[PDB]
RNA sequence: GGGUCCAC
RNA sequence: AUCGUGGACCCA
């Protein structure tokens, strides 16, 4: 102890200095209250010297408008908290008015004019508080907008009035233009950038004029793009600033906008790691059904949560057991996540979003200082979140000779808590210290242990969903004769039995019901338990009475609202939200468990406008009713994108577009653009006209041009292009072409695998006396496959990836493809599949049904190029059932080899690498698939593997003759595993001749037969291919070039030159915008035209019916319409705030679907499901619907966004 | 899972 | 009448 309590508390609540600083400094003074002050003072000076060191990035933006002179202030400190409480408010309310009156705007007169009072706070507050910036601007009417704390701007105009101004503030605040018109742009910083980019295209060989254009279009944009003027206006993005403006013939002589901590640094902050860091000096120096707890830490920067996690850690595994950035310690009785709350817009964003509720705070004051001021504001937050129980952890006691200083401090804490209506007499205060604790210094060690164990006993035991009324969120329902309605999903709270009642509330007016049962895919069942993906079976209620979006319950036990208030985080461009701001009647579709409901919305008192990354408290009221109580989380959409995520955090008392103009888009778009001859001959030559390249003079010519592989990249793309452009058109008339050629190479294939089967069951040429590099690779592959795959597919794994998918079976036509038909309708199978389908038979008590079983498919012809079909196969459906089994265990495993067939992006790169480099070489193979032979298979995979695939395979085919194959090759273009074998099969062969070479096997690369590996490797593995069976497709293989491709990626030394192609006859208006839109896509570089290509563009654009070539949509939304500005669009309906575009759709009808299959297929899928900053987690997989195409067009509007 | 696009 | 796989956009 030392000087008597009750005057140092004099002193504190006199000075709001730290406890500590109020004893030692009143040691020194001799007990003089008046003397204590000043030795205080001068040295508040050299605390906020130490201070000034900390990084402060945060702060706040004020803004203040005297007639017509305004002025626009920008003082930070480091904290949120900070931030928002009343003293820095304060000062920074005065050193703003006191910049007014004194029309001040030399920063540094008014950072020193308070630099007496800066330390004042700086003192006090203990964060680093410095004024950063001043502006000030006078014009003739001036406005200011005010984005809560975080963006100020002054705007000054002539000419018009109140609303004006504020309106074009708003903008500014939103659409950060650095200019008020295109031409005040740093003639200097788009002098030298557009010297810097006429290279950048020039270098791609793009002609002086046809480079300089293009350049001179973008900084057209580019500068229009930055200015006030040439900015859609927020407000009404169809007209830009510049057109609102003269509308209202006025003009902004100029403007400011601050934003809180532009600029400045901003650390990167990791807690988890942080922590380690601590815990990392003193640590060198079964049950698992405990509950999960998630506590939060929460208080000054330093003032030490950060040692006390530390602390925590240890010794809470030093002594018992071993989302998001998040450390984790173990209670003998609990499982605890903890996260720091840095900031309040941080939690309150990841309170909504979901990713880091709390169960309970810890609130960590050292006893040094005591209470911040801002410690309010950490209390405040915790009660404005919800947090239920907040512990404290007083810090830093050691460092307090007098314990009834401790008495005090503890005494301020309560208090406060109580302000806030927390239960402040009754909240535990453990007196501690962290950092002796982690020097192992026992006495301060148990302090730790005590805060644990009031975590235990003070925050109370979380609910277990399995406790909680029964609830499941209808994804579907099923009327299933001789059985009832039937509802499946995922049973989210609670328990089931048969026998028990339910009601079935949501967007009807509830009903009730009693629960027939309840079945999953393989067993029947008499309970659903939390978590558990189900059918339900109701009594009495007919399948058109439920409705996904309904939920199921135990009744009385939720309830129907419309109305309520919530707390929403809109997601920032950035995170794939929205882009521009919206405002009051705002009109999204809002996601609650399974279904979309549209809802109008009212924002706060005096908030006008919300940007991407906003925090706000809304009040929705729904079109209809959603079952719901406090809590329920929910997304926020626009047709498909989620722009927003919120909690329901009180439920209330609840109670344009266009028609002969969609009929108009209708009409054109069934119209027939009609023209002479072949319009696609037309449009390619005129391409080729345009690009001074002779056109082909005939349809012969289409088909048999060959590129030359040099000359600049640029003469090269468009050789390429008309290389290719036509090639692939289905409707040449001058050609005797037919399929006969594709059954020709059809049953070349099979020849050469009848040849490759004798010679590798054989290869005894006389004596051991000759090696070959064939022979050697295929005993190299074999033993690495091996090694990959196992020497059996697993059961498991076959659980996981056998399913039916997609179109014609041997049984079902393309009508019938979906996978509920392939379950209600029985399935083909072979002879030696048929185990396999017994096998899932003895696993269901669904009806399990096999319509024939015969061993052939049925083999047919499909499209490919000008010159030749591709002959498929159409498999048995059971069959295929298991193929994608085995299918899917291959692409698994495939990935260890660093080969990952759902990434074509990959090779792609790769590609681009090889044109530029020459390193590595892309290679084609002929018939890639159809030219494995069964030999060269078996002599590869485990027998295991190899027994397996020849059950599952068709051994024969039929053709369209009706004459028979028995298979020579190991498997059909068609059959579900052949991509992935085909992929396992080159890559052990290319990966093997790397071995061999002493190559890395990991530069191989492999999607199907897009293969990618070292040019050195080239010939070798030619000659392996050309060993076991294989004829490499020397034309679409480069190892030299400049030119590489794979997986529709074509480059030239860099330079991507993939065509583009007109595959089919130009009839529809449709057909005709898929040109255009490819041409656009081909021409266009970031929007902006190359010249040659676009008098094209223009010329055939005239064919569409006339409102069909100005209905404009954004690259990225198909080709429903063209590809151009949106925002020019005269049919595009803003409507609540969101962009509806209106695109060609091709027109459905609906069909029946089948009860059975369906909801054989669901619970077959949720059976799948089980056996294999993120918040998308609120949404689901859609109910089977089938529709048959008409062949006419619809129009449907369709959510859109400027970008 | 459909329609479309682009690919293996 | 149009097999298997992947990716994107719309639907759903
Ligand atoms: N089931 C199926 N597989 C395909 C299809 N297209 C390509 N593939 C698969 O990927 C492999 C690549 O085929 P392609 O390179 O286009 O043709 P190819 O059979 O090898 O013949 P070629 O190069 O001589 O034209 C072969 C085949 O397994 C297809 O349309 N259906
Ligand atoms: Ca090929
Ligand atoms: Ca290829």
């Amino acid at each position: 102890a030392e000087i008597t309590a009750s005057l140092v508390k004099e002193l504190r609540e006199r000075t709001g200095a730290g406890m500590m600083d109020c004893k030692k400094a009143l040691t020194e003074a001799n007990g003089d209250i008046e003397l204590a002050i000043e030795n205080m003072r001068k040295s508040g000076a050299i605390k906020a010297a130490k201070k000034a060191g900390n990084v402060a990035a945060d702060g706040v933006i004020k803004t203040k408008i005297d007639g017509n002179y305004g002025i626009i202030l920008e003082v930070n400190c480091q904290t949120d908290f900070v931030a928002k409480d009343a003293g820095f408010q304060a000062f920074a309310d005065k050193v703003l008015d006191a910049a007014v009156a004194g029309k001040i705007t030399d920063v540094e007169v008014l950072k020193a004019q308070f630099e007496e009072e800066r330390v004042a706070l700086v003192a006090k507050i203990g964060e680093n508080i410095n004024i950063r910036r001043v502006a000030a601007l006078e014009g003739d009417v001036l406005g200011s907008y005010q984005h809560g704390a975080r963006i100020g701007v002054l705007v000054a105009a002539k000419g018009a009035d109140e609303e004006l101004v504020k309106h074009i503030a708003m903008h500014v605040a939103a659409s950060k233009p650095e200019f008020i018109k295109p031409e005040d742009v740093s003639a200097e910083v788009v002098e030298k950038e557009y010297q810097v980019q006429l290279d950048i295209a020039m270098q791609s060989g793009k002609p002086k004029e046809i480079a300089e254009k293009m350049v001179e279009g973008r900084m057209k944009k580019f500068t229009g793009e930055v200015s006030l003027t040439g900015q859609p206006f927020v407000m009404e993005p169809s007209k830009t600033v510049g057109q609102l403006l003269k509308e209202h013939n006025a003009e902004v002589t100029g403007f400011i906008r601050f934003e809180v901590g532009e600029g400045i640094e901003k650390v990167e902050t990791d807690f988890a790691a942080e922590v380690a860091a601590m815990s990392k000096q003193s640590h060198m120096s079964f049950e698992r059904t405990k509950p999960h707890v998630n506590v939060g830490t929460i208080g000054h920067v330093d003032h030490g949560k950060t040692t006390l996690t530390a602390a925590i850690t240890t010794v809470l595994a030093k002594t018992y057991g071993g989302n998001t950035s998040h450390v984790e310690y173990d209670t003998p009785t609990r499982h605890y996540a903890h996260v720091d709350c840095p900031g309040h817009a941080d939690y309150v964003k990841n309170m909504i979003t979901g990713a880091a509720q709390m169960d309970g705070a810890i609130l960590v004051v050292a006893a040094t200082d005591g209470p911040m001021p801002q410690t309010r504001e950490h209390i405040l937050l915790g009660r404005q979140v919800g947090v239920p129980y907040i512990i404290v952890f007083l810090n830093k006691c050691d460092m307090v000779d007098d314990e009834e200083l401790l008495e005090l401090v503890e005494m301020e804490v309560r208090e406060l808590l109580s302000q806030y209506d927390f239960p402040g007499d009754d909240t535990p205060i453990v007196r501690g210290s962290a950092l002796k604790a982690l020097e192992g210094d026992a006495e301060w060690e148990a302090k730790i242990l005590e805060l644990a164990g009031f975590l235990d006993s003070y925050i109370p035991e979380p609910e277990r969903a399995i406790d909680k009324p029964f609830l499941l969120p209808i994804e579907d329902v099923f009327s299933i004769s001789g059985r009832g309605t039937v509802v499946t999903g995922r049973v989210e709270r609670g328990i089931i039995k048969v026998g028990e009642e339910v009601e079935i509330v949501g967007i009807k007016e509830t009903q009730k019901s009693t629960c027939t049962g309840v079945e999953m895919f393989r067993k029947l069942l008499d309970e659903g338990r939390a978590g558990e993906n189900v059918g339900v079976l109701l009594r009495g209620i007919k399948r058109e009475e439920i409705e996904r979006g309904q939920v199921l319950a135990k009744p009385g036990t939720i309830k129907p609202h419309t109305k309520f208030e919530s707390e929403v985080y809109i997601l920032s461009k950035d995170e794939g939200g929205r882009h521009t701001p919206f405002f009051k009647g705002y009109r999204p579709q809002f996601y609650f468990r399974t279904t979309d409901v549209t809802g109008t919305i009212e924002l706060p008192e005096g908030v006008e406008m919300v940007m991407p990354g906003d925090n706000i408290k809304m009040v929705v009221t729904l079109i209809h009713p959603i079952a719901m109580d406090d809590g329920l989380r929910f997304a926020i959409r626009e047709g498909g994108r989620t722009v927003g995520a919120g909690v329901v955090a009180k439920v209330l008392s609840g109670a344009s577009s266009r028609n002969s103009l969609s009929a108009q888009l209708r009409r054109a778009a069934n119209t027939r653009i009609e023209v002479e001859g072949n319009l696609a001959l037309s449009i390619a030559n005129d391409l080729l006209l345009a690009y001074g390249q002779s056109p082909f003079n005939s349809e012969a010519e289409c088909i048999s041009f060959s590129p030359r592989f040099d000359g600049t990249p640029d003469d090269f793309r468009i050789n390429y292009l008309k290389a290719e452009i036509m090639s692939k058109y289905d409707d040449f008339s001058l050609g005797i072409d037919t399929e006969a050629v594709a059954w020709e190479k059809f049953l070349a294939a099979e020849a050469e695998c009848a040849l490759t089967n004798a010679r590798l069951y054989r290869p005894d040429y006389s004596e051991d006396f000759n090696f070959s590099l064939g022979e050697s690779c295929i005993h190299m592959a074999r033993r690495k496959i091996a090694k990959l795959i196992g020497d059996v597919p697993s059961v498991e794994g076959m659980l996981r990836h056998c399913r039916f998918s997609g179109g014609a079976t041997t049984t079902n036509n393309r009508s019938y493809g979906h996978p509920s038909f392939k379950f209600a309708l029985p399935q083909a199978c072979t002879p030696r599949a048929l185990k396999y389908v017994l096998a899932l038979r003895a696993s269901t008590h669904f009806d399990i049904r096999i319509s024939d079983i015969s061993p052939f498919n049925k083999a047919v012809t499909v499209p490919k190029n000008s010159k030749t079909d591709r002959c498929i196969a159409i498999e048995p459906g059971w069959n295929m059932f298991f193929q994608l089994g085995i299918g899917g265990i291959l692409r698994d495993r495939l990935r260890c080899w660093g080969i990952d067939l759902n990434d074509q992006t990959i090779n792609q790169r790769r590609a681009h690498e090889g044109s530029v480099t020459n390193n590595l070489a892309t290679v084609d193979l002929s018939a890639a698939s159809d030219s494995i032979s069964l030999a060269l298979c078996e002599l590869l995979l485990p027998p295991g593997w190899f027994e397996v695939l020849m059950d599952l395979r068709s051994p024969k085919g039929r053709l369209p003759d009706g004459s028979v194959v028995t298979y020579e090759k190991i498997s059909s273009m068609g059959n579900g595993y052949t991509f992935e074998l085909e992929s396992l099969i080159f890559a052990s062969l290319a990966r093997s001749v790397c071995e061999i070479l002493d190559l890395d096997s990991s530069e191989v690369t492999v999607y199907g037969d897009d293969i990618i590996l070292p040019s050195c490797a080239v010939p070798a593995l030619r000659e392996v291919f050309k060993y076991v069976g294989f004829t490499t497709n020397t034309k679409k293989t480069f190892s030299e070039g400049p030119f590489r491709e794979s997986c529709g990626k074509h480059y030239y030394s860099g330079v991507d030159v993939t065509p583009f192609y007109i595959r089919h006859r130009i009839v529809s208006p449709a057909d005709l915008i898929l040109v255009l839109n490819n041409l656009y896509r081909w021409a266009t570089i970031d929007g902006v035209w190359d010249p040659r290509a676009h008098s094209v563009y223009l010329k055939y654009r005239k064919l569409l019916p006339k409102q069909l070539q100005r209905n404009t949509i954004p690259d990225g939304y198909g080709d429903g319409a063209l590809v151009g500005s949106v925002l020019i669009n005269p049919f595009a309906k803003n409507r609540g705030w969101i962009r509806y575009v209106p695109v060609i759709t091709d027109h459905t009808r609906d069909r029946e679907r089948a009860e059975l299959g369906s909801y054989l297929y669901d619970l077959f899928s949720r059976c799948l499901s089980e056996s294999n900053a993120i918040d998308q987690l609120i949404c689901r997989s859609n109910p089977t619907k089938i529709s048959r195409s008409t062949g006419k067009f619809d129009i449907q509007y369709i959510a859109c966004s400027s970008r």
